């Protein structure tokens, strides 16, 4: 049952190469997980095997591609435990299935007074479709505080709701922070409001179980990139009673019934969301991720990320002139900046030993500007990741501080 | 120079099987097109060796995804005689890059009054994007009559099209008819009335040289899947100034410059409408794709294919009780039905010889019923496909017209 890293790490091939004549050290999985090769041979073999247009099933190969299409969504179903596959809507990533519901659900739903509420902590995904929806409609979008940690209290989400929020859209788990949101409860004060809540799960996803029932969440949405799946596609899961309701985000082939000169009807759910020849071959390539993943065990991968992640905050705690953001207990990531040097240096020196991080502002401005900093460095962990990487980068960070102050 | 059918089939791995017994004879290439080596092998590199998320350039797999990246944009750029990179927009396919146009464009640009103008002949995807962006703006949408043989004659195009036309939008190549519809006078026609085309290339862009300077389109749209590139990615092609003043039509990260609490910037364009973690290794697959095309010379699939046609046009009149739809001149497709045999018993049993074809109205109701039939059967050739192919095709529809004959 326990994960072995060295077995783990010997299926990603990306990982086993140099830069700049060091051993690769990739600690940038927050923006982009690496692909181990039973997901990059699904993808070879749908190419090499049985490529065709689906839903037709006139044809072998079209019959093999649809089943392996539909197949990927059932797997996607259990993975986060949906009741039904009518739940489950493909679309090219979290940020646009953060749009679908921006546009089906909150341009149709809000009114003057309404409220929208969301978090300081938000990615930009969950932010900007927002502001757009409630200019769109007359609305008011409010932000939910953050205590000095980084968290979120219930007292101040029981504050920010009232009986005119229409939509809380919450993350998960913040990819700066690494906060994990008290979610489920979210949910019910959402509820007992009046309110549906949207739960951005691109960072939680890859990292943890998710369970939509246990949640409660009315829509959940997720990335593949993140989670060891291809890049282009994702999942916006909704209840379906929300989705029975909502219109459809995009027109086209294959989400109608029938079309007339001026009228058409639509397909039942899931693929009246689905416009278009969809996402085929990277749709079956994240039901490989999530096969890949669930015979690991997520709760594997979160009980070794938490290792990672206590073993990095001790070892940054043991360097001088560093500040660490967010609270002790997180997911895997470790957002900070060096005294005296900006995180872009950081990362630029760091990519000369070997030791890929980010540098920026991630996506969360706002979250910036209520940290008072224009920037900050992250490196991010994931299942292939080890403690001696860590180590790796704490020691070129202390030799990142000693160089700058000598420079000067 | 000129094109090697053995050379080209053996780069296609999926050609070499069989299905119930029988060589495979794929002729659904009009449903979505075969990868060849090449391609599949980009997406193998890219996921084994340089995967990162794109436009930090902080590390140097980034460096190296984002130059993948970009330089795929840059091929696209040149592959249809664009202007600018700025006019290259990345997408899910062309459903998604007509509805952005519709939403974007149309439903910012249209008043009661107002006419959007396309063609019986239009596939669903540029059909219902501008049903509801008409139904949004109280606009009215016109169709262009067809002339008996499903050709567009000028005379009705001007006739449709007046002072009170704002957007035209028609296929450049009918996936049904194999029409070549004439784009570039449609285009002096649209502008002369105060109106833009927007121009579904998803069946040209596959076969034929595109030059939008020639064609002087306003948008253009393209699916990858359908020219030997990935799943789930396409372009949207607009004129600069068009895309200057259009509002993006998704919201997040990657398409902001700044972001206020309730007010946010947008990226120069192209970035401007690509919103969240972009197509990354498809992307860089369709480039490859391109790579490909154009190292055959797309004239020269051209000429193979404009071979195929008329020969398979001649050995389908060879056939009695079989009616072929559409003009002489053509792509390479051929639409048909038997007499006396439903078109979906023709695929069951076609596919039982091997061979692939769809049955169906192929995304163009409308169409069906102004040809007076409830469905049809397609065969559609590409750069893989030959004669002998075409002749295992006629030979099966005879052996299907003597079966269904003799049944009775």
């Amino acid at each position: 049952g326990h994960m072995n890293i060295t077995d783990i790490r010997e299926q990603f091939p990306i990982l086993h190469q140099q830069v700049n004549g060091h051993d690769l050290v990739y600690l940038d999985s927050a923006a982009t997980s690496q692909k181990p090769r039973a997901v990059i041979e699904t993808l070879d073999k749908y190419y090499n095997q049985y490529n065709s247009n689906v839903h037709r099933g006139v044809h072998t190969l079209g019959t093999r591609a649809t089943d392996g299409y539909e197949g990927a969504r059932e797997k996607v179903r259990k993975f986060i435990n949906a009741k039904s596959m009518a739940e489950i809507i493909f679309t090219k990533g979290t940020t646009t299935s953060l749009n679908m519901v921006a546009l089906s659900y909150a341009r149709a739903n809000l009114k003057p007074g309404d409220e929208v509420v969301i978090t300081y902590m938000e990615h930009h995904a969950n932010i900007i479709p927002w502001q757009q929806a409630v200019k769109a409609t007359g609305a008011t979008l409010k932000y939910i505080p953050l205590q000095e940690d980084g968290t979120i209290s219930l007292e101040d989400v029981r504050e920010t709701v009232t009986s005119n929020t229409k939509i809380v859209a919450v993350s998960h788990v913040s990819n700066v922070l690494g906060t994990v949101n008290p979610i489920k409860e979210m949910a019910k004060i959402a509820h007992d409001n009046g309110a549906v809540i949207v739960v951005d799960g691109a960072q939680s996803t890859p990292h943890m179980k998710i369970d939509v029932q246990d949640l409660d969440c009315d829509f959940f949405a997720l990335s593949s990139h993140k989670m060891c799946g291809p890049t282009g596609v994702g999942v916006l899961y909704g209840k379906k009673a929300l989705l029975e309701n909502m219109e459809p985000a995009e027109f086209g082939g294959e989400m109608i019934d029938f079309v007339g000169l001026y009228e058409s009807t639509w397909k039942e759910l899931p693929w009246k969301f689905e416009a278009g020849t969809p996402i085929i071959a990277g749709a079956i390539g994240l039901g490989a991720a999530i096969d890949f993943l669930e015979e690991i065990g997520l709760d594997e991968i979160s009980r070794h990320e938490h290792k990672l992640a206590a073993y990095a905050l001790e070892r940054f705690r043991q360097l001088d002139g560093v500040t660490v953001y967010g609270p002790e207990e997180r997911a895997g990531l470790v957002t900070f900046n060096l005294d005296d040097v900006h995180p872009h240096d950081v990362a630029t020196v760091l990519d000369a030993e070997g030791i890929a991080v980010r540098a920026g502002h991630h996506c969360a401005q706002p979250l910036m500007k209520w940290l008072d900093v224009t920037a900050t460095a992250r490196a991010s962990f994931y299942l292939y990741n080890t403690e001696e990487e860590i180590d790796k980068l704490v020691e070129a960070l202390q030799k990142t501080k000693e160089y700058f102050t000598n420079v000067f």
